[PDB]
């Protein structure tokens, strides 16, 4: 909506207080004028309608637990744009500044949020297995990554290539984690699952066996669930990823980490460059390997790191 642009105050999901910005015109409403074309952000209402309707606010104070999800969906949207801004230099998902579009307070007891093709969509959780979805700046940016994901390689969302997808967004969203460097880990979603017991999270980077995630190629789910095991799969590209930042010895591989900055530069570019809707393992593995070498060299330590990681969870 047509107004001027204005800064609201507000708690989040966690009880942390933040600014963010708004635009009044009547009623203060959560569009963020200072981004790109847009940062919006929707009440859905409980319903599955969508997007529901724009964010309205008669003080511009955004303390009420009912306004929580909504000041934390729109301030982490705010900060993975800053994200893709000032390390990537892309304007938003379609690299040509696209409006963000969030809502909140999607269904009754939902424990899920995702990217429906145009916009992402929070969940309240139903309090025991998760919290409002949109506390968890990985969550957040895990979906806004699946927006560039669909703009540029556009990995289909099954097997192999649907895997790649969803460590892409593993991926960026713990680079945006660290980014905020708010308690920042290579665990996924830990801010707001299960409220009833501390330290763990829905899938792990660092050892994705820890969730029942394979960490090893040849521990590849088969099957059929799960649009052939994307977000189980996806355990041996975050494992990969994990590796080439941090290093370690794995399955006796010993990989020289190269830290979060250069993995997210090669992803990036490997995303962005050289993979395509059907890119399987062996096809990422080579786009990184390119990716390091344009960055790099093929003499460099960054190269060699690629190799070893992509060994150590048996990707050739
Ligand atoms: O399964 C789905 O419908 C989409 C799935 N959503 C999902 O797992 O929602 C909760 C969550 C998201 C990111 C990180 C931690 C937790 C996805 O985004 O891939
Ligand atoms: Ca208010
Ligand atoms: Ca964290
Ligand atoms: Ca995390
Ligand atoms: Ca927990
Ligand atoms: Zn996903």
């Amino acid at each position: 909506i047509t107004g001027t642009s204005t800064v609201g105050v507000g708690r989040g999901v966690l009880g942390d207080q933040k600014n963010i910005n708004t635009t009044y015109s009547t009623y203060y409403y959560l569009q963020d004028n200072t981004r790109g074309n847009g940062i919006f952000t929707y009440d859905a209402k409980y319903r599955t309608t969508l997007p529901g309707s724009l964010w309205a606010d008669a003080d511009n104070q955004f303390f009420a637990s009912y306004d929580a999800p909504a000041v934390d969906a729109h301030y982490y949207a705010g900060v993975t744009y800053d994200y893709y801004k000032n390390v990537h230099n892309r304007l938003s998902y379609d690299g040509n500044n696209a409006a963000i579009r969030s809502s909140v307070h999607y269904s009754q007891g939902y424990n899920n949020a995702f990217w429906n093709g145009s916009q992402m969509v929070y969940g309240d959780g139903d309090g025991q297995t998760f919290i409002p979805l949109s506390g968890g700046i990985d969550v957040v940016a895990h979906e806004l990554t699946h927006a560039v994901t669909d703009y540029t390689a556009g990995l289909i969302y099954q097997n192999e290539s649907g895997a790649i997808n969803e460590a892409i967004s593993d991926i960026f969203g713990t680079l945006v984690e660290f980014y905020a460097n708010k308690n920042p880990d290579w665990e996924i979603g830990e801010d707001v699952y299960t409220p009833g017991i501390s330290g763990d999270s829905l899938r792990s980077m660092s050892d994705p066996a820890k969730y029942g995630d394979p960490d090893h190629y040849s521990k590849r789910y088969t099957g059929t669930q799960d649009n052939g095991g994307v977000h189980i799969n996806s355990g041996i590209i975050n494992k990969a990823a994990y590796l080439i930042s941090q290093g370690g010895t794995h399955y006796g591989v010993s990989v020289v980490g190269i830290g979060r900055d250069k993995l997210g530069k090669i992803f990036y570019r490997a995303l962005t460059q050289y993979l395509t809707p059907t890119s399987n393992f062996s096809q990422l593995r080579a786009a990184a390997v390119q990716s390091a070498t344009d960055l790099y060299g093929s003499t460099s330590q960054e190269v060699a790191s690629v190799k070893q990681a992509f060994d150590a969870v048996g990707v050739k």
